[PDB]
C-alpha cells in the first residue's frame, strides 16, 4: 500500500480489501485523508460501510488487460482536477486487485496530464511500486496523448 | 523519524527524545549530517551533551495550538536561508513532542517560502508523515504569505 | 539497496553481491527492470550468470578514494544519456562494495549533468542513503563542472 505525490496531488494505491479487511482498511484510509476511492477492478465488497464513513466510493471497473476506457479517463481527470483543490492535502485511493496494473495507470495518467513526460511518470511510480506496469500498459501510456489542460 | 528534501534543503523531523535517549539520539543524529536542531516544543532535556557534540541547539518553544510565533518565522527562515549553503548537504532536525504539528509547520514553511504552493507542501510532508497537520495548522499555512526572497 | 529517480532516470544502488548471492541477487535485479549494471568497485564474482540473464554488465572499477576516472565519467554519461530513452522505465544498478561512496558519486553525477545543482543532488541521494558521501567525494562533486548537454 503505497502513496505518491506530485504538485498538490497525493494518490494512494491499495491492496484490494476483502470483506473482513474493511473496518481496519477504513481505519487505515481514514488516516490518509483519503476522502475518495476509485475502484478500477471488479468490486468485491460493500461500499455502505465505506460511504457511511465519509469516503466517497466511485467505482468504474474495467477489463484487466483492456486500456482503461476512454470515458473513465475523463471522469478521473475531471475528478482529479477538482478534489485536490476542493480539499487541499486530501487523497484519492485508487485500487485494483493487484494494484500493479490498472491502479497505476490511472495514477500514472494524472501525473502525465498534469505535466511530466510518461517516462518520468513510469519511473516515478516504479520508484514506489517496483515492477508496476507491463508491456501492454506501457505501450498504452506511451501512446496516450494529454490535453495538458491542467494549471496549478 | 522522517526526513524530507527540497532543493538543497534536507530536514529531519524527530521524536522528542527523553533524557535517556540522548547518547543514541545523538548517535542517530550524528549520522544524518544534522548540525543543527531547532526545538519547537517545550525542552525536556539538557543540550550540553548535544552542544558538546557539535550539534547546535536552538530552541524556540511555542504554545502547541498557537500559530508558530511571528518572530520565530524569521529566525527559521534566516537560519534556513544560510546553513544549507554554509554546509552543503547538511541537515536541520526540527522536533516537537508529537512531530506531527509544529515541527512540520516549520518545515512546511521553508518549503513554501522557498517556492512551492502550500498544497504542494502539505501533500509533500504528509507523503512522509501521514496524518501530519490539523485543521488549524492547515488554515494557518493557507493564510501564510511568503516573502519568496529565496534564490537557489 | 536503494533506488533513486530523476526525470526519466531510475538508478538503483546495491550491496556488492557475494558469489552465492547471485541467483537471488539477479532475481531481485530481474524485478527492478535493471537491464544494466555498472560495477565501480573491484569485481568479486562472475558475470556470465548475469550476462546469461539479459543484464548487461559493464564494469569500470577504480581506486576507492580516487576521483572516478575522467574517462569513466563519459561512458557513464554516454550510457545514461541513452538507455533511459532506449528502454523507457528501465534501470541501471550501480554498485560498489560499500555503495556509499563511488556508487553514489556516479549516480550523483547523472543527476547533476542532467540538471540540478550538486547540493540538490547530495541532499537528494542522502535522503535515500543517509551518510552517503565523504569530505573528499563532496569536495570533488562541488568541483565537478557539467557540460549540461542533457535534454529531456
Amino acid at each position: 500500500p503505497v502513496e505518491v505525490t506530485y504538485k498538490n496531488m497525493r494518490f494512494l494505491i491499495t491492496h484490494n480489501p476483502t470483506n473482513a479487511t474493511l473496518n481496519k482498511f477504513i481505519e487505515e484510509l481514514k488516516k490518509y485523508g483519503v476522502t475518495t476511492i476509485v475502484r478500477v477492478c471488479e468490486a468485491t465488497y460493500d461500499t455502505t460501510l465505506v460511504e457511511k464513513e465519509g469516503i466517497h466510493v466511485l467505482d468504474w471497473p474495467f477489463d484487466d488487460g483492456a486500456p482503461p476506457s476512454n470515458q473513465i479517463v475523463d471522469d478521473w481527470l475531471s475528478l482529479v482536477k477538482i478534489k485536490f483543490r476542493e480539499e487541499p492535502g486530501c487523497c484519492i485511493a485508487v485500487h485494483s486487485v493487484a494494484g500493479l496494473g490498472r491502479a497505476p495507470v490511472l495514477v500514472a495518467l494524472a501525473l502525465i496530464e498534469g505535466g511530466m513526460k510518461y517516462e518520468d511518470a513510469v519511473q516515478f511510480i516504479r520508484q514506489k511500486r517496483r515492477g508496476a506496469f507491463n508491456s501492454k500498459q506501457l505501450l498504452y501510456l506511451e501512446k496516450y496523448r494529454p490535453k495538458m489542460r491542467l494549471r496549478f
